[PDB]
């Protein structure tokens, strides 16, 4: 965008020691690293570093810079993936963020479920309160983005990261996601879209607002209280699916959701955008439950 990059984030690329890859897309990837003398307190930290692959070209580079500019503009919040620094001089653009010990929320829930079933068939197990905290925290992060007039457009469990103390943060893999081979992204003409997460006005009118994010959050809520099931499971995205969503078809109550939380999901799925709850409403409600 036309936003400026502030060099207050500038970090020496030689002060990074790279480790394993945390995720990889077609033209970008995220790599774990250690930063030496990062931040006000000169900390020595494990961080995440987004960068372009050798396959990337000019457009991919302009996108990575825009993402960096946006993250600066956003500010910092406990429930988003915070920008820690950047390397824009003397080499490829490097974007440095917080490292989240437990990875994405979706995989975490799935592995946790398997580990809990283990004793019967094959750290501590999840309780309902953990799910409420996760949901509450993601809502706080989304409410923060909404207060900045910032539209996420891909709210989902795969884009939520869990850090120390199991605190959920909302992020965006962007170039570091392999959408080309991801079955959660459907080929809708020009682009590949997370259709099962999208609001009807987004699907049909290409309209993205804070409210269409609220819809997608409802789908996320479903993911959490089913412990990481695919939305609309078994249902092929086609003309019938599109028409169904448009006529108010909604998923059934997840196995682990209290009627309370499922009512919240349904509210998020109001066909009329302005009838859906705000992120601050969702936040206040969930905080009390948790
Ligand atoms: C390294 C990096 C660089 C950038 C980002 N970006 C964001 O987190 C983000 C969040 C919100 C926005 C807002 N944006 C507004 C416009 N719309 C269209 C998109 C959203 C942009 C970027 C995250 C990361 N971090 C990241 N990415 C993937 C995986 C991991 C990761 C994995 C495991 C452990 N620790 C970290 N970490």
């Amino acid at each position: 965008t036309q936003l400026p990059y502030n060099e207050k984030w500038e970090f020496p690329r030689n002060n990074l020691q790279f480790g394993k890859t945390l995720g990889a897309g077609a033209f970008g990837k995220v790599v774990e690293a250690t930063a030496f003398g990062l931040g006000k307190e000169d900390a020595v930290l494990k961080v995440a570093v987004k960068m372009l692959k050798s396959t990337a070209h000019a457009d991919e580079k302009e996108a990575l810079m825009s993402e960096l500019k946006i993250m600066s503009h956003l500010g910092q919040h406990e429930n988003i993936v915070n920008l820690l620094g950047a390397c824009t001089h003397g080499g490829p653009v490097l974007v440095i963020t917080e490292y989240c010990t437990y990875g994405d929320l979706l995989n975490f829930l799935r592995r946790k479920a398997e580990a809990m079933l283990g004793p019967s068939l094959s750290g501590r197990p999840l309780e309902l309160r953990d799910l409420l905290h996760f949901s509450s925290q993601v809502a706080q992060g989304m409410a923060f983005l909404a207060s900045k007039n910032c539209i996420h457009r891909d709210v989902a469990a795969r884009n939520v990261l869990l850090t120390n103390g199991h605190v959920a943060k909302i992020g965006d893999f962007g170039l570091a996601r392999d959408i080309m081979n991801d079955s959660n992204y459907i080929v809708k003409g020009n682009a590949r879209l997370p259709v099962k997460w999208m609001a009807p006005e987004s699907i049909f009118d290409s309209v993205y607002t804070v409210q269409s994010d609220v819809w997608s959050y409802g789908i996320l809520l479903w993911e959490i209280f089913s412990l990481g099931l695919n939305p609309y499971p078994g249902i092929l995205v086609n003309s019938k699916f599109y028409k169904l969503v448009k006529d108010g078809y909604q998923m059934a109550q997840p196995a682990f959701a209290p009627k309370n939380i499922y009512s919240i999901m349904q509210a998020c799925w109001a066909l009329e955008p302005t009838h859906r709850p705000t992120f601050q409403q969702i936040t206040s409600f969930l905080q009390e439950q948790a």
